[PDB]
Order: C-alpha cells, then structure tokens, then sequence
C-alpha cells in the first residue's frame, strides 16, 4: 500500500517488452502502463495491448492538454504515459512499469523521486542487431539508424538504479523480481504494509 | 567485486542467528562476520562458530588498540566486530553479513556508507518470548529484563533501509535473498562485475 514506479529502459532489441510481459505474470499487484504513440500501427501489433495507436493531432492534444505523466520523441515519433491512469493504479496500492526511454525516465524522476529505475543491457551489440533483422515487421533499412540510437541510448545507462543483463531469459526475470521484491520491503513500504504488526510491535 | 556490508539486527529471540546461516548456505560470495564477546560462552556455544569468546581484559585491550570496526555494550557486556577480517572479505569482493545491534549499526553507516541495514521484525510480543524460554541455555529470570531490550531495540526500527517479517522461516530467508540479490545489481556494483560487457557494449 505504498505503491512505486518502476521505470524499464533499454535500446531496441534488447528483449524488454518480453521481460517486462513475463515479469507481471510472476508478480501480484503490479501492473504494465500501456503508452499512446504515433508510431504506426504494425502488423501483429493490437489496440490497448501493445500501445493506444493515435495520431500526431491526438497525440499533440494530450500534450497542450496535460494528459501525460511524460511525453518524449523518438526516431520522429511520439510515445507518452497518460498519467490518470498511472494515478489510479498507485491509488489502489498497485506498483507500476513504465517502459519508457532515458527521456522519459528523467521526467519521471523529477516527477516521482522514489521511483526506481532499472536499464536492460544486451549480451552484446550483435544480440541487438539479430533481433531487429528477425522482427519482419520492421524495415531492414532503418537498422543502421536504430542501432545508432541504441547506443545513445545506451550511453544513458548510468542515469539508472540498476542494471540487469538479457543474456538468459529466466535469469533476467528473476533479477527484476528482484528488484521489486527488495522495493517492497523497504522500511519507507514496510512502515504502511505493516502498521498493524508494527502497532502490536 | 564491488562488495558491501549487510548489518542485519533485531530483537533477541527473533530467529535472526538461523535466518543469517541459512542466508549463507543459500547465496556464493557472502560471509558472516564471527564478532568477539565477553557474554560468558554458554553451553551448546562454539569457540569460532558462534563468537569468538574473550574476556573483558582482552576486549578492552581491542577498544583502545582500534582492533573493533564497529563495537557496543549490550546488558552489560561487551561485542565488537573485528575489523582486518571485514576489510579481507571485501578486498576479496566477497559481501560481509553483520549480525550486530542497532548501535553498531549506527556506527557502520557512519564508516562504510554504501552499507545497507535489514531489520527482522518478529509476528509478536509473545513470539520472543516463546523462542527466549525455549532456549534452556538462558536464564529464564533476565527474560522480563531481556524483552524490555528488546522493546528499545525495535524502537529503533526506523533506522534501517528494509523491514523482513520471520513468520515463516523459508520466506523470511528468500526476501534476505531478495535484498541481497538486489544490491548486486546496482548501477554502481555493475560497472564493475560487467566492466568487460559496458566495455564492448
Ligand atoms: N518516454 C517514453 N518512451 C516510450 C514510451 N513508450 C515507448 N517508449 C520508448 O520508445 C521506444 C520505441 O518503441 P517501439 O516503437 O519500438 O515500440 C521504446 O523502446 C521505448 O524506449 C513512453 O510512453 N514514453
Ligand atoms: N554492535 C555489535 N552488536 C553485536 C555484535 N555481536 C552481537 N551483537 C548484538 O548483541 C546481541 C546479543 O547477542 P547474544 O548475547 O544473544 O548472542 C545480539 O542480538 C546482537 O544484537 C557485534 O559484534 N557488535
């Protein structure tokens, strides 16, 4: 009941969406945000499950209007988190994940200091580059522009609380579990998730 | 090889001591620092196993020489833990549990900020108590004596970075592990354990 943010980054190619998708099915109450973005819907790709997909005229509203908890552009495109929905769910004692950029994770930094940060390091920068080329969905011409912001995106990795390394997937997800295990036992979650323990003594 | 300290205290006759040795038989790279007292050895104790057992000439003696990293009275008498012993581990790139109350924890973090401090919380009052009695080594008049100790020393809480409730032993242990595991995966602990990696990328 004192519910966190948990910021996932990583370049493209490093396995986090799937990490991210394994790691809520181990753990209870804590849940994924799904963004908006501009980016254009793929094949494979579904509605309120991968992202909201909307337009730069949507996106742009949420923006004037404030509906972002964090908004950032990437490779020309718009990712955000609608923040009400962030709200709600820290309100009803849920933690959580935002897989979002480097950019975005300093705004939520700003925004919500005890959040904890946790950045995704290939096994290597082939293990990148053979994921983007067997994901047909994507164009084999931007690669070399992807793997270009993936290593800036990497140069970032030291703005972050932990790191963790996707060379095997099991291990990888056991090491996010725990990271989120160790935040809850915090004294500062400990102090509101044991109050009537700590009451008694 | 960025290894820590890990101070773990708690009342007497919270089940901390079988916590701790269970936590080292289930992780690599983590020992228990072996403290020297003047509590008199009590039958069923072990020289070099549970202390190292000295008298009070000779622990005074450590004080004054600066043999003690850290060192308290507690009921009137005296535990330290030695200091060169600590300091191997380290270099070893091996962590260090400290099994030590809340003044020497006081002092640790002063010394070794990286530190980080668990406190193990019993389910009750009546839980110390029942654990206290059972130990047929102790005297079972010093309990009214020993349980207000142990008031002050829950008092104290406040103090640590984690909260672990030993209401069942296995899941007490893995949330140790939780919080040990999580430390090893700093920023900070991995730009060293995965230099060759960031180096590469
Ligand atoms: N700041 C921010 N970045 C996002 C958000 N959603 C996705 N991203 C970032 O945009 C990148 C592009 O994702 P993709 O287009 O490959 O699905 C992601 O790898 C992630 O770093 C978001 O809501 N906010
Ligand atoms: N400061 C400090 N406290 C210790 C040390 N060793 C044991 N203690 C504390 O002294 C208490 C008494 O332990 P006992 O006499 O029951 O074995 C322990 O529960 C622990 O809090 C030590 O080396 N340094």
């Amino acid at each position: 009941n004192k519910a966190n943010l948990f910021i996932i980054s990583a370049p493209s190619g490093a396995g986090k969406t799937s990490l991210v998708r394994a790691l809520v099915k181990a753990l209870a109450e804590i849940k994924i945000s799904i963004s908006h973005t501009t980016r254009p819907k793929r094949p494979g790709d579904q509605e309120g499950v991968d992202y909201f997909f909307i337009d730069e005229t949507r996106f742009q509203a949420m923006v004037k209007e404030g509906a972002f908890l964090e908004h950032a552009t990437i490779y020309e495109r718009h990712y955000g988190t609608e923040k009400d929905w962030v709200l709600r769910q820290l309100k009803a004692g849920r933690d959580v994940l935002l897989e979002i950029d480097w950019q975005g994770a300093r705004q939520i930094r700003e925004l919500f200091p005890p959040a904890l940060s946790i950045f995704i390091l290939p096994p290597s920068i082939e293990a990148l580059r053979e994921r983007l080329i067997k994901r047909r969905q994507d164009d084999t011409a931007i690669i070399e522009q992807r793997l270009a912001l993936a290593r800036e995106e990497m140069a970032h990795y030291k703005e972050f609380d932990y790191l963790v390394v996707n060379d095997n997937f099991d291990q990888a997800v056991q090491n996010l579990i725990h990271i989120i295990s160790a935040e809850r036992l915090q004294r500062d979650v400990q102090e509101k998730k044991l109050s009537r323990l700590l009451a008694e003594l």
